[PDB]
């Protein structure tokens, strides 16, 4: 690759969006890479299908994806992935903060303070240990040495 060209993909069409959004919704999906037609799919939990989508392929250009939950650890993942726009059904602070800084092209339904525990009264410990990192690189690093 020429390191004189750079593609930009900045805006998602809206009604691709809208298909992938009825297929999320109609099989209780919890990530979807998207691009007129599904090309990954995964009802798992936590990060390890986002680890899997990471390791499947180079980059997401001319894709969207939908996440269920998104916080920094996984922003990290999609940012260097370079999809063209990430629909989260809620998004963490931290995650939003991160995505505007590199200007990433996402929505959301839903905006929280942090990604939760199993709980639901605490932080995510993948979360807490991402939180005071400011590199998405160096944060996939450290994430993939605990898979
Ligand atoms: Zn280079
Ligand atoms: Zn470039
Ligand atoms: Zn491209
Ligand atoms: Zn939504
Ligand atoms: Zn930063
Ligand atoms: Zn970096």
């Amino acid at each position: 690759g020429s390191d004189k060209i750079h593609h930009h993909h900045h805006h998602v069409e809206k009604n691709l969006l809208r298909s992938a959004l009825k297929i999320f919704e109609k099989k209780d999906l919890s990530l979807l890479a998207y691009s007129g037609r599904s090309i990954f799919e995964s009802k798992d939990s936590g990060l390890k299908p986002v680890v899997e989508l990471f390791k499947r392929f180079d980059n997401l250009e001319g894709s969207l994806v939908i996440d269920k939950m998104v916080g920094k650890a996984a922003a990290s993942f999609l940012l260097k992935m370079k999809p063209d726009h990430i629909h989260a059904k809620v998004i963490s602070k931290p995650a939003l903060k991160l995505m505007n800084e590199y200007g990433q092209s996402f929505s959301y339904d839903e905006k929280i303070p942090f990604v939760l525990g199993k709980d639901g009264k605490s932080m995510c410990p993948f979360e807490k240990l991402v939180l005071e990192m400011d590199d998405p690189e160096e944060i996939i690093r450290i994430v993939l040495s605990k898979f």
